[PDB]
């Protein structure tokens, strides 16, 4: 079995143009966003970065968020969870090839509780791999064949993925997938991205707050989204 | 228990020429709209080497004006496609999709193309699917003793049939075919691409007839365009 | 001078699949949209009375925020009597396809000036002078590839110069354009364009565009909001 | 009137933070290192046959896995670009833009961008700046008249904005604008392919050649396949076999 890991692997380096009479108390993506917004009116003379970013989002000028981007390397995510994930446009993805073969399985969050459920699951995964080898043997009598014999692998099979999005795309991913209407695995992932995103871009994600349900899981909601 | 691939064309363009523009052409529908949009850039309504619709469309493409193709679109309803093939399919930007919900439970499996002529493999596959389903019901019962179903769904194989409405403009279809109807493409997605092509060539020959379909010695078809 | 004209030139042609056990009291885009939404759950029999009409189903789709299903249907307009600066603001919207009157090829009067003959005459005279300048530059610049001259000479043409455009989008993209551009915060020319598109869209797809209400302001200009 | 030269400033690029737990290192940082990491993550190919970042990137290009290039991005602040050239630029999707507001009118004098084909001719340049001055004069005449005509209408703040919006109807194509443009490597490669060619008009061709210069510096392997050649007219073009 494999646990969810979300690692932040890239963010924006910001290099302020020396000839613009403007400065700010921020660096990186948060600084770039303010610069871009101010560029629209050449308003170089909401006087803190935080307050400027707060204002931008109140006034609904969200396109300025698109200039700054963040990438994560995500492991311990199920095939079915990634299928939901890649439905989002305005992200770029690089995913582990289906042709690749180590059985690593991701336990659904509702089942992580239980030894019997967990055992039923890994057993089923072992049975699938056994079938995979049987299908491959008879089939090859070659590289595409390998991919095609993975017809038998379960939804819970682990995959790994590099995801990159601008701040605007991340905020929409979190608004959609960290709600009660989303399944628990992608919601779990969405809350973990938000956590890491707030560490690098607090001002950008300040409007999201996390509510821990009685049900046990966490949800994220914003008045702007 | 096994579901064959079926691709059904469900939508295309209804073109309505504006009366106030001094132009007609030997075409209707999507191909007529594409010519209209191309002509709009220069107001070349009165049109002599590109004065037919098919000639005009070929020229647009020869000269690399592919954005004019974006105005016309086609939708398919696709059944008998594996969950795993659809995962490859939805990596394509510039399409719109509506997919059979994860939370749907009929067991129906799609046979990988290279396993279709093999009775032994067909049987190993369908028995596998029966075992996964048995396991689904065992997990689900024990889990209850929406979320429970989402959790039990963890054991369902990649070969499980899904169903999808896919909508794309001609430019998007042309790129999908180029990419997915080649040698290097996975067999299930390649078969889908050649089926889509066949039907697209039927409704809009001037846009899609530049694709040459050839059979490989292995039995599968490939499409290539100059 | 050139007045605004918006002509609907293309819309979706829907072909229901005969092998699917479903009909609806609509056709074209609204029918395609309903089919796509229903395909997600295979809800072909229409068990719910509230959504057993096309309008009812579409209303529910949007209440429930399933806006991605609107992406399947599209509408194209041909737009004339639109200034260069207004089209610049239009083409900022992504998820649209455009074909615009070429740069290698009449003024539109600002709506707040339309009733004032003195103001209109100041503008047309300025446009006349600019056009004189363009001719003087064009001649001096020429003194095939000698279309480099026209590219350079256009430097003097004003914002108010008319352009022409074919715009295609799906219903989801149109709804967003209207919501952003039909509000008071947008300048009057793009707002006027958004309201006219809304009118024509609500005529073809009422259930999809009904929630937009058009109100009039104190200057005799219109706004729309959902 | 005053004339603005083209200035393209790189204001942002990718910062790459290697995950400590992955058994891999490379001889690069930033965007190029991220692209390699993402390409290797597809196959978990952390260890090498053995005996460079630039070699891996060429491999990625040569196998046509261009989607891996989408992970790294660069942003430029561009000034001294005409409103017409920016109209052409923003047609490109897969970029994000923030542009000087259509409203903005420079307080001190008109700023215009001379078409490159006119750069070497004092008479042509004078006709253009004279035209630009006459448009500004018309602008101020229209604005004052509009503000007068709107004197009794409600919301005087709104009326000022609307007066400005209508009056700018006369401003020419050559008017200077400024823009922040952000794209991933894949989007930049296509912008260069399309706009650094013979077909492209000279003002946008100039811009694309300059973006290329600065892109080639930050990521040489990603942009190496483009070759710049000068035409008989003294103008540069970039082509790639890819
Ligand atoms: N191991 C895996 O399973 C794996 C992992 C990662 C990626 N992938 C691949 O990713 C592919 C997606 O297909 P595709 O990208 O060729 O075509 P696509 O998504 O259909 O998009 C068509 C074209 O639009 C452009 N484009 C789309 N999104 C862009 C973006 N975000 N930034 C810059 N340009 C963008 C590219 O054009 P131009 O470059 O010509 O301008 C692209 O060729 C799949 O075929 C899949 O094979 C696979
Ligand atoms: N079985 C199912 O439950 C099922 C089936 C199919 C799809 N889906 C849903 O599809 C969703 C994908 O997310 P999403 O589309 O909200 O956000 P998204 O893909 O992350 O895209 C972000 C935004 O870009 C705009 N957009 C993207 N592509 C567009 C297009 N082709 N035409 C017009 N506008 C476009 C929309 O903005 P605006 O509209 O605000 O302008 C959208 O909200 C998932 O949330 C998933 O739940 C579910
Ligand atoms: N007369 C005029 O002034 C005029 C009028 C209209 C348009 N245009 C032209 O339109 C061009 C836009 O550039 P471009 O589209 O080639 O590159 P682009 O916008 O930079 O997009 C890059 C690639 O993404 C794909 N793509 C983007 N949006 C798409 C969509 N809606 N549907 C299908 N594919 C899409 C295409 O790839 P693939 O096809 O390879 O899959 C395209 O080559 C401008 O360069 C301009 O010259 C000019
Ligand atoms: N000086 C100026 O006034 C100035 C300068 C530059 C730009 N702009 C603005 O840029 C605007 C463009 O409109 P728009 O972006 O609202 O809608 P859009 O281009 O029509 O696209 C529709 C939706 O798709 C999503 N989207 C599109 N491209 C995206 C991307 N690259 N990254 C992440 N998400 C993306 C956003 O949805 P979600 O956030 O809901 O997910 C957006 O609301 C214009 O309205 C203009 O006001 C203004
Ligand atoms: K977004
Ligand atoms: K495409
Ligand atoms: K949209
Ligand atoms: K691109």
């Amino acid at each position: 079995t494999a646990p969810l890991r979300v690692q932040l692997i890239a963010k924006t380096d910001f290099l302020a143009p020396p000839d613009v009479p403007w400065t700010t108390d921020a660096d990186g993506g948060p600084a770039l966003v303010e610069f871009a917004g101010r560029a629209c009116y050449q308003s170089w003379s909401t006087a803190t970065n935080a307050g400027y970013l707060r204002h931008i989002m109140d006034v609904g000028h969200f396109s300025v968020l698109e200039h700054a981007s963040v990438s994560f390397y995500i492991t311990g995510i199920s095939r079915s969870c990634t299928h939901e994930l890649i439905r989002h446009r305005h992200f770029s993805y690089s995913q582990l090839s289906q042709r690749y073969v180590p059985s690593r399985v991701v336990v659904p969050p509702g089942m992580e509780d239980d030894a019997d459920l967990r055992h039923i699951l890994t057993e089923a995964a072992d049975a699938a791999r056994a079938t995979y080898s049987e299908l491959l043997a008879k089939l090859e009598a070659r590289k595409q064949a390998r991919q095609a014999a993975r017809a038998v692998m379960p939804n819970a099979t682990e995959t790994r993925i590099v995801v990159t999005g601008n701040y605007r795309a991340w905020r929409h991913f979190i608004a959609m997938r960290a709600s009660e209407h989303a399944d628990v695995e992608i919601r779990r992932l969405a809350i973990e991205c938000l956590r890491q995103l707030a560490a690098v871009a607090p001002a950008v994600f300040a409007d999201f707050e996390v509510t821990t349900l009685a049900d046990g899981t966490e949800v994220a909601t914003s008045p702007l989204a």
